[PDB]
């Protein structure tokens, strides 16, 4: 093979939180900053006022701090590690406190009871997979009860005798019986949504840091739109037990993400929003879609045996954070007379560059929400080269 | 006490086009069921009698006959409710020994109800498996070992999950189970006796007859639920387990009264008889959206006359089912009405406390009548009870 096996792919699942096509997509901005400081040297560990080493997260913590409003934060490989590490450091022996609905498997390798497991820590399991109440939680304190956890569902949800307690409850609890409260909000959500005009309960660090939770935690390639990290923010004392583990050296992140991650948050401190694509995507207007979707529509219509639609449709926008989340979206819908759509759909995640779609009832779907406009070119000339033969 | 002088519990309209619905008594039962009822509960009966014999007698005989032939199991048996079912079940075959169940699986129906809670008054020992969204067949297989007695399965039935989920084929669980000579236990808890595609209704809720011929080794269910009876634990399954479940003293603590017994032979034989609209739960959830329609405009006719209402009638999406489907979306007629000066907050509190009550839904200010679960002689009633409120 003369060619590189991790290519650019071309989404059209309309999914825009992906995780197999490789969660958050990068702005221009942020990616020219990551190649600029991966160009030459720079001060990655180093204070160029002093003359001598310095720490690299410094850097980034403050950022983090003034936009969540924590006392201090750390942030390492990803929210897996964050995980362990923050189980690891507290509760190494003891016991920690879940709901029953709340022990869950986000992608293939990662499940919290066997992280839970290998961190050293005790599960203690409360309540019962469809509704849990505050009773259960206290119920379960003990001599060695180390910590009161919640893990927010990212991937998967629950409807219909519903039950769960408040994190309000929760922070009240933990006051009560000395309990350190830690919450795996794994969306990495900054900031409230229902500033964007978008209106979800879902949770984020700055609102959940100021209900009086001492951790919490999430990725930065999910809602944050920025690169792969564990973010952990903050009571001062714990973060700081947090950064002194051993294992957290074995966690430490890269100078790429590193950049790519200040950067994302100068943006936020900027607020400009519209140049994270995981927000723009989420929050592109019901008219610029369709505009995208007919756009695609003018470039298809010249090309043989191909039926061109294009229909309007609730999709769930958000596959790895916001899963109860419908919007509509406008998908430019396709059909050959020679070929069956799952024989189209295979060839195209078999073209160069691969082409991902949803597909409905044996017509083949691309969702505009997830497609770039320099993608659409591409796709005219890829579905030519494929079907003009 | 002065709320002494009548009794508590009454007819109740049911405009919430919640078939099964917790709160309202769940199954109602077809005349000629109530009056089989009516008629064993009159007199004296053969309640534990052979008349054949001359002697004492299996209550339980009667019914178990139409259970084994119904759903096709070896042996049956029928106890208080369900949730009795499940204790029994458990304190039977697995006291002191270890049950294994999916993480996802161990739920609180009603308030009272909690699996794991009741598992372990059971006696039995909670092994769970796997995680609240995703369970594959390696952690049950993973977690047998020499106090293994049970395996599993609760099916979710007033709840149900969305997004990255897995769950064990039931089919892989019973090959599982015959593997290491393990049991396998499924509380359906709705009790459908029969797949509900026949009636035009597709959905892939699991009946007693379907998960019986797929080699459960045991299925319970309730029986104020989908199967439209009164209210019961219906255990059907392999004999040899049976006979150690009916032999079990607590068995007798949880022994069906009369009237349920009953009650629920009649039903059963009109299942027998196919007569399916003749029980009102599935007659209920078939209901055409034709006679919906028919059904609502026929209610609009008789109130067009009440001063100060308005009244139109509106095709909606509702969840029928409150116990048992709760994915369950069926397109229904409602009847909408509105008064000028009564706001509907109040009028709904008026028509709880009127003689029959009335319950119905309220949305926006707007007061909601859905026509699934109103019977053709409330009607009549209806208006009647309107008119004496608005007009008095
Ligand atoms: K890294
Ligand atoms: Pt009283
Ligand atoms: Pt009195």
């Amino acid at each position: 093979l003369m060619k590189p096996n991790i290519k650019r792919v071309i989404n059209a699942t309309g999914v825009v939180i992906n995780t197999n096509l490789g969660r958050a997509p990068l702005s221009k901005d942020v990616i020219n900053f990551i190649s600029e400081i991966a160009n030459g040297y720079s001060n990655l560990e180093y204070n160029l006022e002093e003359g001598k080493r310095g720490s690299r997260i410094a850097h980034i913590e403050k950022y983090l701090n003034e936009l969540t409003g924590a006392e201090s934060s750390f942030v390492v490989n990803n929210n897996a590690g964050a995980v362990f590490l923050v189980l690891n450091t507290l509760a190494e022996g003891k016991e920690v406190i879940i709901s029953r609905g709340e022990l869950v498997e986000i992608g293939g390798s990662f499940r919290i009871p066997d992280i839970m497991k290998k961190s050293g820590a005790i599960l203690r399991e409360v309540g019962t997979t469809n509704k849990t109440k505050v009773s259960d939680y206290e119920g379960a304190i003990n001599q060695n009860t180390a910590l009161l956890m919640k893990v927010h569902k990212s991937n998967f949800y629950m409807e219909g005798f519903v039950e769960e307690v408040k994190l309000e409850d929760l922070v009240k609890l933990g006051h009560k019986y000395g309990i350190p409260t830690y919450y795996d909000a794994g969306s990495g959500l900054l900031i409230n949504l229902k500033e964007f005009g978008i209106s979800v309960d879902e949770p984020n660090f700055r609102d959940c840091i100021s209900l009086g939770i001492d951790l919490v935690s999430g990725s930065g390639d999910k809602l944050l739109g920025g690169p792969q990290a564990g973010i952990i923010v903050g009571k001062k004392n714990l973060i700081e037990k947090i950064k002194k583990n051993p294992i957290a050296r074995a966690l430490r992140i890269d100078k790429l993400t590193l950049s790519g991650l200040e950067m994302t948050l100068k943006l936020y401190f900027e607020k400009r929003y519209e140049d994270i694509p995981v927000i723009r995507m989420l929050t592109q207007d019901e008219k610029a879609l369709r505009q995208k979707a007919k756009r695609l529509e003018k470039l298809l219509k010249d090309i043989p045996g191909l039926k061109i639609s294009v229909i309007k449709d609730k999709a769930k926008p958000g596959g790895g954070s916001l899963p109860e989340l419908e919007l509509p979206t406008y998908c430019v819908a396709i059909r050959h007379d020679r070929l069956s759509s799952q024989e189209l759909s295979r060839r195209l995640r078999l073209a160069e560059p691969p082409i991902v779609c949803r597909i409905r009832e044996d017509q083949l779907l691309f969702d505009m929400r997830t497609v770039f406009h320099e993608d659409l070119k591409t796709i005219k000339k890829t579905l030519q080269e494929l079907l003009s033969i």
